[PDB]
């Protein structure tokens, strides 16, 4: 119900997130790093 968590839904869902939707074939490259990717996975899901 904070409204700073608006602002910071709103920055990210209108800038970050579309961002890496766009940036997603570059991310191709990743199979030997192997725990930030899983992070933002686990990030986006608690998101969603």
């Amino acid at each position: 119900a904070t409204d700073m968590a608006l602002a910071l839904n709103r920055y990210l869902c209108t800038a970050v997130l579309p961002l890496l939707t766009r940036c997603a074939p570059l991310f191709a490259g990743t199979e030997h790093h192997a725990s930030l990717i899983d992070s933002l996975l686990h990030t986006v899901y608690r998101l969603s």
